[PDB]
């Protein structure tokens, strides 16, 4: 044998020539031929009414695909096995599914698929409304964090079916047409559904993209729903609705970035940000800088008026959120400026004083440290503990405050434990004064690096700062890989060099001086020398041995050279490849991320909790019924126009497929035969 | 036939394979479309390698065959059907067959991965729903008890304590915990926990090294069994297997040299006056190199993690691009090393110095010899070679200028040109690898997962050294299931996609 | 309870079976049926001429969407 | 989809009157 004898292996049962003509008449829309053949079948029992084409299409399915309502009615007049024809009509999005609804095995749909679930998948408003008008219900899925005995038992029996059924239910519930129809509050339903779908993607490692797409679709629906507001009164009603912008705060907690960054939503927020401050967005940039500078210089007098004279014209200026931000920023700059003055030695503090009294500059630095702690305490008071620890900057603030407390405690300890004359060069090296200065210096770095969080307010540094933060997570991933490589070579280099590098009597012991002696004596020294070789600060004589062991020296330098190639040529250049690719993904929708972050910064100054800056902070049924009606009224309009604008128009702008061409031939072919039948 | 008409023969062969690779023909006339698609994709991939021309056409045909198998498996709607298909053989025999055929899309199917995760976490419910802090705590305490779990497995088979280790997830944790203890012991060896002196020419093994030895024997013992239960072709396919062989070879040389030094040198001699080729010196050198390889083996464990997994796979797939520039850079490096050594080998014959080379404060002879020239040129990438290395004791400023210009030209080519060109590749390379990176990681994670499914390596490294009726029934139940899959695949993919085709 | 009882919350006012047929005739371009139904509306006051489909399309809007100038002229006659 | 929906209308408008004219 030299040829492949192709043969039918599975295929399907063949069709009689009469049956093939009968199905061909259904495809061609020949009503007279189909009616005659069906009448002959019920009187001669020759052909099978429920014959199946090679592609798996029966007579009813062919008529449904061509949307020949007359043919469907003719077939339904006889005893045609409907089977899953209703699902096929729903999937094909044929509005003439009413005939199958009120009409007194191998399936292309899973057994868990119901007409309502499939209708919601198709996102057809007319079909969904038709089914909901009748008796229709959807099985309710269990929570993401569920421990039901039935849930685990069902998954154990069939894991594939359980996952598919759960995905199908959530796909049906996430359809905007179903939410706009059967949901009491579609804005709240979309917020909760996106949260649940996002949690499912994290829990279900498989089908992560499907769940993420469903959550993104829910987030998009809420943004499109809010896009239908045409008056500022409607926007205020929706955003302030609660069961203060309570609904806007709810959207923030659900990470509805698209909803928050809506142009109308941002415009209203900017009005609250610049309340009673007209023309700020139209002034020159030089005027803006001058006005902000003079306002910031007068932050203490504004806080003094707020404390002394409430509800006063001078005390009402600070209540503006924009003025709060400027005054708070000006307070932080003064604190940072005082930190620079502390290192500048404005007042004499001597050098040999073991326990020094606090400097005059440090004396008025202390209220800011107490104010920062006082403000952080109130952050956990008015706000929830879950939200307090969510922010990354909150952890950074806690570290800075902890370092400041240790500095104050060590300064107090040194004051009350050391009161004798002793030159600095002959101290303990673990002196409380030395540790206090070290922790103060570290806290100064964190205090000055806190100004990055203020970049969100600016329109130019805002999107950049957010992008760098979102890209820092990629650096953390290479910290694991580099450290594993760093520890691998540090282990090898220390193992080789710890015999010879036992030299004593030198001025130094390590790498941090002119004569770098013991680069790989210990594991700690090996790690430092390997770390500093990235920047080229480790010379080549660190691999030398006093003994004339050139083979050991060559191996050590080759191991040092291999690390340099891997870390610098390979790892560093690989790191660049990620962040360049990472930014291309982050560059798009970077405005949405910044606007969401800027909104959170803006609403942090809306309330009265932190009106005072850091240094000076230490010194029903009828109304509820009315709001529900006015929210439902407004929401009725939004859903109605959303359906007309998005659901209807997008379907009209949909592209043309082969089914439409196949359809157009059927109407011509149906008009083809009866005109010939009528004329002849 | 090819000699008579090469163009016709190539076109005829491509047309035949294009016809055979059509999913409609496979779903119709093939006895086992899953096996036919696996074999056809393998054959088409081999043809692309052999036929340099029409490589894209053959690669597209193989990709189409791989896509058909993934779409065919996408039609399973019950877990019983998936188990029947994946366990079918002529253990997941069909899944293993797909792995050997590099059916990454077939392996990384969400339903296929879900069943594999169930086997990975068998009798361990709620692991995927627990908090990350709980996961870390549970893994840590389980890993700390790896010796007691292995002891129970050896002492008490089919016992409640001895059945916990049989879980593949527990095997991975216990094996990982075993490797970390071995790596921790390697750090202790360099930390000099016990006194080993310094002038002992032939030293007895340290107490720390005494219990290090079982791991080395266990690693060799486990590697031997890897070639026993598994095929030799599959044993050498894995890159990490070659890395393990190098690490084991270095450890054997260290043990052999330590034994040789013990039985050949037993006299007092300070270390600074040794041979420089002493067996103790070579043993320490090879032990240090093996320590680097042993600790770098932890990269292969990154595949299990969902975050470090795709990253690690991408870097490995990108390392091949670095190897391509190793040829180009070395050619440039050897070109300038030849020129610099030719110019500087007359003058740089100085003697009587403390040093001879570049690895000290006074870098004397950077280009005396070809070996020294290569080292000095290599170290100039990181800026560790100073500018006085191009100076001559003689007042030959023209020769010095030419040598520094040749040194300067190499620096521009290697750093400004070659290094920046290398960045351009990997940035473009990642953009290609960034897509379908999840499929590559999931395929690699699957191979790691099934490596713990069988009983071949249940014990960790330190403790490893201490019919017709049934066949007929399986064929019918596989064909039954396969009949349903093909029937619904034709209706869902072949029919519906044609209806959604564009209008011409 | 373990199932979600989907119900109509806002939707829109329902259509009479005669009104549904009247709008269906406008969509299908049946000039004779539309003219007869419109004539019956002005003599029997049974169906609403300005009935609205679930999607928010009235009889005039449906004819405009299909660009049936004859249907628009017929509707504008009444 | 509007163009396809349109093309059906002209056929459907020509559908009924020809039937009305013949019958
Ligand atoms: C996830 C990542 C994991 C790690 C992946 C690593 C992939 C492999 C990376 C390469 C490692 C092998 C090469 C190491 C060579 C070495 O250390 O070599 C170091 C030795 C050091 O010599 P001494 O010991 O005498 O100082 O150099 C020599 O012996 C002289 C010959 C040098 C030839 C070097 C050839 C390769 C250089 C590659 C540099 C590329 C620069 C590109 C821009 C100009
Ligand atoms: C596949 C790749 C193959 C190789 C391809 C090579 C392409 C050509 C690459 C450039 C080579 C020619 C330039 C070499 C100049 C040189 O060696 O110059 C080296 C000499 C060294 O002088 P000494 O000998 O006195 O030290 O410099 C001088 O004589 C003084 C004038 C310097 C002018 C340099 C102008 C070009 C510099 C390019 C640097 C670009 C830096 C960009 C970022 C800032
Ligand atoms: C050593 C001390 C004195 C600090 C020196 C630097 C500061 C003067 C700089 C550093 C970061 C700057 C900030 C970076 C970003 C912004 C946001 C941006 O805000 C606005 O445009 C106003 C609010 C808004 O409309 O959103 C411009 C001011 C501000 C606070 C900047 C004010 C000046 C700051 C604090
Ligand atoms: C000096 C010694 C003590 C080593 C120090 C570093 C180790 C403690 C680190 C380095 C790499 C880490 C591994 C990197 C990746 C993974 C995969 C990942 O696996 C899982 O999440 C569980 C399995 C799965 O579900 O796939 C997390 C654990 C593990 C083994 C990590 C365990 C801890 C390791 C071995
Ligand atoms: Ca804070
Ligand atoms: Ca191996
Ligand atoms: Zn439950």
């Amino acid at each position: 044998r030299d040829r492949i004898p192709l043969r039918i292996v599975r295929a399907e049962s063949e069709l009689s020539p009469s049956e093939k003509a009968y199905l061909n008449a259904v495809e061609k829309g020949d009503y007279a031929s189909v009616k005659k053949s069906l009448e002959e079948a019920e009187i001669y029992f020759k052909i099978n009414i429920n014959c199946i084409d090679p592609l798996g299409r029966t007579a009813l399915l062919i008529a449904i695909e061509n949307e020949n309502l007359e043919l469907i009615e003719l077939l339904l007049s006889f005893n045609v096995y409907v089977g899953d024809a209703l699902l096929h009509a729903i999937r094909k999005e044929v509005v003439g599914a009413v005939e199958l609804l009120l009409n007194h095995q191998f399936s292309e749909f899973t057994p868990d698929i119901t007409p309502i679930i499939l209708a919601a998948h198709t996102n057809n408003y007319e079909i969904i409304k038709l089914l909901v008008q009748k008796g229709v219900s959807v099985p309710r899925p269990h929570e993401v964090r569920c421990n039901c005995v039935e849930c685990v038992s069902s998954s154990d029996v069939d894991s594939l079916r359980h996952s598919r059924s759960r995905l199908n239910i959530y796909k049906a519930l996430a359809s905007p047409s179903l939410i706009a129809l059967s949901s009491e509050d579609p804005f709240l339903t979309a917020f909760q559904l996106s949260w649940e779908l996002q949690e499912l993607s994290k829990v279900e490692n498989e089908f992560k993209s499907e769940y993420e797409e469903l959550s993104r679709q829910c987030k998009q629906f809420a943004k499109d729903l809010l896009d239908q507001t045409r008056s500022s009164r409607e926007l205020e009603i929706i955003l302030n609705y609660r069961d203060d912008l309570a609904r806007l705060k709810l959207a923030i907690k659900y990470r509805q970035k698209e909803f928050v960054a809506q142009p109308n939503c941002q415009q209203l927020l900017a009005s609250r940000w610049y309340d009673e401050f007209p023309g700020w967005r139209r002034r020159h940039w030089a005027v803006k800088m001058v006005t902000c500078f003079i306002i910031g210089l007068l932050f203490p007098v504004f806080s003094v008026c707020y404390l002394i004279a409430p509800k006063s014209p001078l005390g009402l200026f600070i209540r503006k959120p924009f003025i709060k931000f400027i005054c708070h920023t000006a307070s932080y700059l003064t604190f940072l400026f005082l930190l620079l003055l502390a290192s500048q030695h404005i007042d004499r503090s001597d050098l040999n004083r073991q326990g020094p009294p606090p400097t005059i500059v440090e004396w008025m630095i202390l209220p800011w440290v107490l104010g920062f702690i006082w403000g952080e305490i109130k952050q956990m008071w008015d706000g929830g503990l879950q939200d307090y620890i969510h922010d990354w900057w909150n952890l950074m603030d806690f570290v800075m405050n902890s370092l400041y407390l240790a500095t104050i405690s060590l300064k107090i300890v040194a004051f009350v434990k050391y009161s004798a004359l002793n030159p600095r060069e002959s101290w303990d090296m673990w002196h409380p004064t030395l540790v206090a200065e070290a922790l103060f210096a570290i806290a100064n770095i964190f205090s000055s690096l806190r100004l990055i969080s203020l970049f969100t307010a600016n329109s130019h540094l805002g999107p950049l700062q957010i992008s760098l933060g979102r890209m820092l997570l990629d650096i953390l991933k290479f910290l694991f890989i580099y450290c594993l490589v760093l520890l691998a070579f540090a282990n090898g280099l220390n193992q080789l060099y710890f015999y010879y590098e036992e030299t004593k009597g030198l001025t130094c012991k390590g790498i941090r001086c002119e004569k770098q002696n013991n680069a790989f004596s210990t594991l700690f020294e090996t790690l430092q020398s390997l770390f500093w070789s990235i920047f080229g600060l480790i010379n080549l004589y660190v691999t030398n041995v006093k003994a004339q062991h050139e083979f050991t020296e060559f191996v050590g330098a080759t191991m040092f050279g291999t690390y340099n190639v891997i870390s610098l040529v390979v790892l560093l250049n690989m790191l660049i490849a990620m962040m360049n690719n990472s930014y291309q993904l982050i560059a798009d929708h970077a405005d949405i991320e910044w606007k969401f972050a800027r909104t959170k910064l803006w609403m942090s100054y809306f309330e009265e909790g932190g009106t005072l800056p850091t240094p000076f902070n230490v010194i029903r049924a009828a109304d509820n019924l009315r709001r529900h009606h006015q929210y439902q009224e407004v929401m009725r309009n939004l859903v109605k126009r959303y359906v007309a604008a998005m659901i209807r128009d997008a379907k009209t702008e949909e592209g043309l497929t082969e089914e439409n061409f196949k359809e157009l031939k059927q109407d011509i072919s149906s008009f083809r035969f009866e005109v010939l039948g009528l004329l002849r």
